[PDB]
């Protein structure tokens, strides 16, 4: 039995290449004995019948003479194991040794076509990319709480929502760094600068519109046990491999469609029948609009630099990939445990991770910084090894987007409202806001914004009444 | 008659013209080391100096003592890292093109101890366009200008710490005008470090309002640094209104506030010899403590978090990607934006070293709107590798320190002065909450509380202040 590169070059008979290829191998092996013998998913949910047919696919590889082919891409894998080998040590922070996953996928197929599991797979063999699970924290944002809150078309890209303090359930102040919050803010503020509040009250309205935001995520092969906690749109309650949630991004990326990850593309047999194929299964999880603006948005979250220096790195490193057109979106936990940080071109996604194994909290910069710095050299190494993989291609708006003139202040159409009785004539500052929905953005009215007391609107109606 | 490098090494021979930057350079310094040598061996008063057909015969006549004449001149100038620097620009100038044209470009680097002059960029390319822009290019420095003509010395003269808060309030010019800064008429109440890392407009225009009600000698202060300004009194000369000057002179402002608030003058010439042994000139040490030390050290800690808020530049981004371990030495700094993008200044000091850098078109017209926070903060970067590349400890491993005559004071986040009771208009209140650590350069500190704790303000924005504090 063997395992191959995406071309056919061998990668081994039957160091995180050979255990990650093997162990999906087997997995598909599994799924296809039960299937062989029809166990019923009753018996597949019982603990012995797992050890006995997970021993079968292990023996069926190693007796049969099966051909595996993996997706991986061999320069680039192995550029990418360089990349970590020679900039790994920009990661650590004196909070210990930082370990590392990044999964890079193709948007169109969901083949992966290299990983990193790890700093070194002799000091450590903890794979970083597809075992280890940990909140995403705010690249949840873009996908539970903003894209299907436009993809219901309860919100455009100008939209409004409060950052005004507000508590939790428990009468505990929703935080985000050091903040108790601020006021109003447009959805592309709130994404550039990764607030919280925008995002609970977000998820709040789905709640509240009875969303079926489990629809949404499962079919990106999200398992999330329990949507019932206020702090889910920030990663409270989900957990998640570098592989899983890269296949997200891959869904905003890819103009809304999903295709599943893979890295097992075709198991053959000896005389060469199939014993299983990659299937592709594309699935319109966000509609067009929704992904393409989501796209002009995380755009922005990357140019802006707020929350990650990125663009900066990259510039220095390579001002002509620099110049592709990158879209992203990065998270933090809440005492800096976890960092994330997800890339996209219109081609590819490279998602990326860094912790530690124990949990403990990095440096205040580790993601802003040197997870940043590490993933601009990582994606200059992909570049040198494989030197048109990235694309040039632009992220644009899908025909379908509709378009609405609102004002700067409350993200909706200007006109009359009524402000304590004395109904007032709403002018001024005007933006282009994109839409999914039919007929674009509403009237302005009293409650404009997602979220918000009496006392927000009062206070913020104040200002807008400054005219 | 011959010019050389700071190690003996030759750039040129000096002969008479028939009828780069670095030979111009020199030998127009060394001409006026010359002239000044001329006049007094023959006595001339520096009021007979003021006769016109006197400065141009003088002139001559140190042009022809170089040129027929047989002198050393010893410049301070490094070779391999001024050639660092020529490569550098030659090599990565193209990072500054931004889409407006020709980007042009001048840096010198500049010894903090000494002000020797070890290398600099005169521009693009001297066989392309022979303007020097280290040397003769005249712009304004803008924000450049907010932490040695306003911050600096408010904190030098007891009248604001590190962390006093300034009104951002939106306010106008006496002629009626708002007060901009960007697109912005202005926000609330704001610390020190925070107008610093943002550049705001209206706290430095309340600084130098201040200075002025005080009757501060601002004037006195630039000058020991070198400083011609021609007319003080202007409202947004704190912003670098009414205020021009070369990349070599801007330099030394910021060598000042980096040596401990001591200025060397800048020379790139440092001894004429001729072939009998008379020295007709030497670079004569003469330290001036501009600012205090406690002072000088307070502004270096404001401007190390100028660079790393990274507000207003990427250069920390782009240097930690190109030489993380150059990153890490201890960079101060300070960027500024004229009014139309036209100029983009930034000033980058270590213990060591400070480098300056202009960039913007000899015609004056506007760069992008990224030219200085994006493009000159990564050729920069490059330029700084590139000095470190050949000359591997020039930027050396020290940190900026306080001085141990600073005072410190436990302050109110809020105010900037010390908690208390303060006359809330009827209603004495008694301010708690929030307390940080503000570094002052006088002997007792910061204040308590008053009801105007800050810098500037109207009364509508200490009504609309003192309302949102004492809501705790
Ligand atoms: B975001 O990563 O910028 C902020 N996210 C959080 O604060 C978050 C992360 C994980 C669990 C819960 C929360 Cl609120
Ligand atoms: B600073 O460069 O960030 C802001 N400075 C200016 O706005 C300025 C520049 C030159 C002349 C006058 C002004 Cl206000
Ligand atoms: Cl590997
Ligand atoms: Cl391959
Ligand atoms: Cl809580
Ligand atoms: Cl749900
Ligand atoms: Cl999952
Ligand atoms: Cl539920
Ligand atoms: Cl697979
Ligand atoms: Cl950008
Ligand atoms: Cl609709
Ligand atoms: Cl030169
Ligand atoms: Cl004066
Ligand atoms: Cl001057
Ligand atoms: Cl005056
Ligand atoms: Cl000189
Ligand atoms: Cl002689
Ligand atoms: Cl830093
Ligand atoms: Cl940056
Ligand atoms: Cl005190
Ligand atoms: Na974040
Ligand atoms: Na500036």
């Amino acid at each position: 039995s063997e395992i191959t590169y995406s071309d056919g070059t061998v990668i081994a008979s039957i160091d995180y290449l050979y255990f990650t290829t093997l162990a999906e191998a087997q997995e598909r092996m599994y799924d296809y004995l039960a299937q062989r013998d029809n166990v019923s998913a009753k018996e597949l949910k019982n603990e012995a019948t797992q050890k006995f047919y997970r021993d079968l696919a292990a023996k069926e590889i190693e007796n049969g003479g099966y051909k595996i082919t993996t997706t991986i891409d061999q320069k680039i894998h192995s550029a990418m194991q360089s990349a970590v080998a020679d900039y790994g040590y920009l990661l650590d922070d004196g909070t210990g040794r930082v370990e590392v996953g990044n999964v890079l996928m193709d948007n169109q197929t969901g083949a992966i076509l290299g990983f990193v599991g790890g700093r070194n797979y002799q000091e450590n063999q903890n794979n970083h990319a597809f075992d280890t699970k940990r909140s995403p924290a705010s690249t949840t944002k873009p996908l539970l709480a903003y894209g299907i809150a436009i993809d219901q078309g309860l919100m455009g890209s100008e939209t409004i929502l409060s950052n005004y303090p507000t508590n939790f359930a428990n009468g505990n102040p929703i935080m985000y760094a050091n903040s108790k919050g601020t006021g109003m803010m447009t959805l592309g503020e709130a994404l550039n600068y990764s607030w919280n509040i925008p995002a609970y009250w977000t998820y709040r309205m789905l709640r509240e519109n009875g969303v079926d935001v489990k629809g949404y995520m499962e079919k990106m092969g999200y398992e999330i046990p329990e949507y019932g906690i206020e702090s889910l749109p920030m990663g409270g309650g989900i957990e998640v491999t570098v592989a899983q949630h890269t296949n997200g991004y891959q869904t905003l990326a890819n103009n809304g469609v999903y295709h599943q990850k893979h890295v097992i593309s075709k198991i053959e047999a000896a005389d060469g029948r199939v014993v299983y194929e990659y299937q592709d299964k594309p699935v319109q999880v966000y509609s067009k609009a929704t992904a393409t603006i989501m796209q002009g948005l995380l755009r922005e979250v990357l140019s802006s630099r707020v929350t990650t220096t990125f663009k900066s790195n990259l510039t220095s490193l390579n001002p002509t990939l620099a110049n592709a057109d990158w879209i992203g979106k990065t998270g933090t936990t809440g005492q800096d445990e976890n960092m994330w940080l997800m890339l996209s071109t219109p081609r590819l996604t490279l998602g990326g991770w860094i912790g530690h194994d124990d949990n403990h909290s990095l440096s205040q910069q580790a993601g802003y910084s040197n997870n940043s710095n590490y993933m601009a050299h990582l994606v200059n190494a992909i570049q040198q090894a494989s030197p048109s993989i990235w694309g040039n291609e632009r992220f644009a708006l899908d025909p379908s987007v509709v378009k609405s003139e609102v004002l700067k202040s409350t993200g909706q159409k200007p006109g009359k409202v009524s402000v304590e009785g004395k109904e007032v004539e709403v002018t001024g500052s005007t933006v282009t806001s994109y839409w999914a929905n039919k007929s674009g953005a509403p009237a302005t009215s009293y409650r404009f914004a997602i979220g918000g007391s009496d006392a927000d609107y009062q206070n913020a109606w104040s200002s807008i009444v400054g005219s």
